[PDB]
């Protein structure tokens, strides 16, 4: 059992901060929770 990601899960991860967020610009820089999301795939992908 190495198992790392689930798809239902990965939706469960962030959920809306990573889809609806982006459309309405005025959040993502206000960093509300776009920057954690952001900071956080970095984080998770970038050795992957």
């Amino acid at each position: 059992v190495s198992g790392f990601a689930d798809l239902d899960a990965f939706q469960q991860w962030f959920g809306r901060p990573v889809d609806k967020i982006i459309e309405t610009g005025q959040n993502f820089g206000q960093d509300k929770e776009t920057k954690k999301t952001v900071a956080k795939l970095h984080q998770v992908l970038r050795p992957y």
